[PDB]
């Protein structure tokens, strides 16, 4: 439907101003070059392909388009690896909190410039292995539905592209919400509790007020990459264990998949925006380098 569709487009268009402003910071701003910030800017930069290219994807993905069964599939994993990237590199920016609280000691001599850079392409690579899987043969398109391509208008050697049509259920259940959205949160989860209890036991006053500020801004992150995530994906399931039951509406679809997109105009960049010398640098942009 049409509100869909626009919906859609605000996300991708709100998507793309934020993290470019992140981005943006990041490169003007000098006090802002450290390693932590670099999975900032690696998350942000998967966040504006996912407003850029994802988006567009996933809403021909979702209204219907005549193509080649593999073509279509082939569009409908992009839109996975992008949006894969998005979570992983966000789950990087977690890890990195979690060895510098807890394990400070150790910080600047593990998490190097160069392993840094190996972290993002092991995500980016993840991401690739994720999305892509279907490629390889886990996938519908042995059994084209001919009878829908036929009322969407579809010529031969085409059908109607539709995501459930060609992506498996099962490969969505049991791979890929797995490895993308229940262990990511789980992970971050586990980093957020440990930040947050060890924080309320001491409760020097400086590292602790650190500590504090931590904790809340990966209980953000959490909350909401479970509130973005967790509806399409227990959807996912729904659909899965029940095949013969009648589907989730087409208006519960559309709002899932709007919620799972928001969650890149929203992380990581409320966790910027909660860094005090990130949020006077965004105002510096509009104000000074815009503005004049
Ligand atoms: C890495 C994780 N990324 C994702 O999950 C991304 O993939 C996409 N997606 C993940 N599941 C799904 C999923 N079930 N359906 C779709 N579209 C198709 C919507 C649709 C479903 C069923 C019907 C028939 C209804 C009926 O019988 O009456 C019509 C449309 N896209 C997904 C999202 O864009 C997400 O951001
Ligand atoms: C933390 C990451 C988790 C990794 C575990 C991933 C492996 C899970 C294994 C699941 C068994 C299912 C594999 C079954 C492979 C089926 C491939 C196929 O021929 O297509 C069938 C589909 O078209 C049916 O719709």
């Amino acid at each position: 439907s049409s509100v869909y569709i626009t919906v859609e487009l605000a996300i991708a268009v709100l998507a793309i101003l934020g993290n470019v402003l992140v981005c943006w910071a990041v490169w003007l701003n000098s006090n802002l070059q450290n390693v932590t910030n670099y999975f900032v800017v690696s998350a942000a930069a998967a966040d504006i392909l996912v407003g850029v290219l994802a988006i567009p994807f996933a809403i021909a993905i979702s209204t219907g388009f005549c193509a080649a069964c593999h073509g279509c599939l082939f569009i409908a994993c992009f839109v996975l690896v992008l949006t894969a990237s998005s979570i992983f590199s966000l789950l990087a920016i977690a890890i990195d909190r979690y060895i510098a609280i807890r394990i400070p000691l150790r910080y600047n001599g593990l998490v190097t410039g160069t392993r840094a850079k190996g972290i993002i392409a092991i995500c980016w690579v993840l991401s690739f292995a994720i999305g892509l899987t279907p490629m390889l043969g886990w996938n519908n398109c042995g059994q084209p539905k001919e009878g829908k391509a036929h009322s969407q208008g579809c010529g031969e050697g085409q059908v109607a592209c539709l995501f459930e049509d060609v992506v498996p259920m099962n490969y969505m259940v049991y791979f890929n919400f797995f490895a993308c959205v229940l262990v990511p949160l789980l992970l971050m989860l586990g980093v957020y509790l440990r930040i947050f209890l060890a924080a309320r036991r001491q409760l020097a006053r400086s590292t602790l007020q650190k500590e504090v500020h931590a904790a809340k801004s990966l209980a953000i992150i959490v909350g909401l990459f479970a509130l973005c995530w967790l509806p399409l994906h227990i959807i996912n399931c729904f659909t899965f264990f029940c095949p013969d039951c009648s589907h989730a509406p087409l208006w519960l679809m559309y709002l899932a998949i709007v919620l799972s997109h928001t969650n890149s105009v929203v992380n990581p960049f409320i966790y910027a925006y909660r860094i005090r010398e990130f949020r006077q640098t965004f105002r510096k942009i509009i104000r000074s380098h815009v503005l004049r």
